[PDB]
């Protein structure tokens, strides 16, 4: 037993890591097939970034302009191009590390890993959620630009996120690996601020499904509520609402340990009363809203990949 | 900027991970050049859980007693043998996967990154810490023996845990990979318990600095501390004792802020004392001692 933060395994992630540099900017790449892709503000100089015309930068470069390199092995670009806001970069020879891909776009609430590396070297794994407010709560230092996130079914890495930037409040913000971005951000050196969080409800839900399974039971109550009144709660502390689609969902979990979903909205709502003042729940003093439902199940049933 | 438990990349360890059967029972084995690692109690069946005598359990085993497969390709084994607490598979095939690596044993308070792994599939990464007492709080469902603990370093792979069982309490013990356990366990499954645990506490003073480096102040105090009173204060909500060499350690970090280790302990000292009042500190609302001084250099 035990329940811990648990990232995927990050070998197939590893293989694909590679190191961009173009004119004395250097970030990470994503080597898949015959392409690396990375974030387009490498291109930037240091003076462009404050208000960049991307369509002009890219046109200035050619493929000499880039040195992609995996490991100490030179990669040839053989050609160059744009999507959003990735750089696409064509190269002379494929991956042949390369895993069964597909490139996804994931809802805020649900949760990823992230091999967050630096000059094309990963240098650790940990695992967080798309918030509410679209940005992550990571752990990026000078040069992380390019590392990805990324879930695993059976043997298909999904990636679903690049790193470009740091907001001034400290949170990450990135695209898709199509280059869309996650929340309301663009790539420059602006001012830059993200809405307020708010907590993801479900989450917290299901990882208190996960304490009951875990023995933690002293926050149990008998006491229902009604969606209704569970929402006008949430509101004022700044939960997420929770639809009737969350409640299915929790339908697995309310079922292991026979409380209904809404007999732990009042679990919730007690908790969001008063709080917890240092009381502790699976090692805790605050309610953990990054593990999903899927999480919770993957990890009190054991699948591996 | 972030500061987030964080594991090493597994990808090295996966290549290593393989399943091996004897009799009914089915668990993870570390498979490094010629030779396969995984805990000796493989070889025991349902009435030999409380006593068993492995001498006597492996010299009534062949080889072909044996199933190791490494993904769909079953290794065969050419001779085994006991250390301790692990059985050691000689196979006919050296790993093409085995990375640069060593053994090593590591002590109290030391951070380490779980392979979590069933059936020889590798399941999921986490960071964790030896505790005091010498247990681990793992993720560890049935079937994840041998799963192994790790560092990496340049590229080279320091093993130091492999896992064998869990405790009535819920906490996991193990050994390194010379099949010496970590505490005054047994693997026999009588009555066992874990010593009293105790909070890590040069780890909270690492992460309180870590939180000073991430731009946090709001826990910082005018007072300083002996480091006797200190000690006697802190044992008083279940610290481990302070030692010199521990505020050594914090020597780098003390110098990168600015703040004296003793100001640090009063700093640790009144946090104990009046709680977070509704703060956080790198986003928890408790003291975290899984972090060690030279975890928050890597990610800082
Ligand atoms: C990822 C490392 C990092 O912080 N920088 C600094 C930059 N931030 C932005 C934000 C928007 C557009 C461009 C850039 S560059 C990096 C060198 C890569
Ligand atoms: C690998 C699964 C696991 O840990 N257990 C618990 C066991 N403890 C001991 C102790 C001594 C000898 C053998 C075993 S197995 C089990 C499912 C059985």
């Amino acid at each position: 037993s035990g329940f811990r933060k648990m990232a995927f395994p990050s070998g197939k992630v590893e293989g694909c890591m590679v190191q961009v540099t173009c004119g004395t900017t250097t970030l990470n790449g994503l080597w898949l097939d015959d392409v690396v892709y990375c974030p387009r503000h490498v291109i930037c100089t240091s003076e462009d970034m404050l208000n960049p015309n991307y369509e002009d930068l890219l046109i200035r470069k050619s493929n000499h302009n880039f040195l992609v390199q995996a490991g100490n092995v030179q990669l040839r670009v053989i050609g160059h191009s744009m999507q959003n806001c990735v750089l696409k970069l064509k190269v002379d020879t494929a991956n042949p590390k390369t895993p069964k891909y597909k490139f996804v776009r994931i809802q805020p609430g649900q949760t990823f890993s992230v091999l967050a590396c630096y000059n094309g070297s990963p240098s650790g794994v940990y695992q967080c959620a798309m918030r509410p407010n679209f940005t992550i709560k990571g752990s990026f230092l000078n040069g992380s630009c390019g590392s990805v996130g990324f879930n695993i079914d059976y043997d298909c890495v999904s990636f679903c996120y690049m790193h470009h930037m740091e907001l001034p409040t400290g949170v990450h913000a990135g695209t898709d690996l199509e280059g869309n971005f996650y929340g309301p951000f663009v790539d420059r050196q602006t001012a830059q601020a993200a809405g307020t969080d708010t907590t993801i409800t479900v989450n917290v839900l299901a990882w208190l499904y996960a304490a009951v399974i875990n023995g933690d039971r002293w926050f149990l109550n008998r006491f229902t509520t009604t969606l209704n009144d569970f929402n006008l709660v949430a509101m004022k502390y700044n939960y997420e609402p929770l639809t009737q689609d969350h409640v299915d969902i929790l339908g697995p979990l309310s079922a292991q340990t026979g409380i209904a979903v809404l007999d732990m909205c009042a679990s919730l709502k007690e908790l969001l009363q008063n709080g917890m003042n240092g009381r502790t729940i699976l090692g805790s003093a605050l309610l953990e809203d990054e593990f999903t439902p899927f999480d919770v199940v993957r990890q009190c049933s054991g699948v591996t990949f």
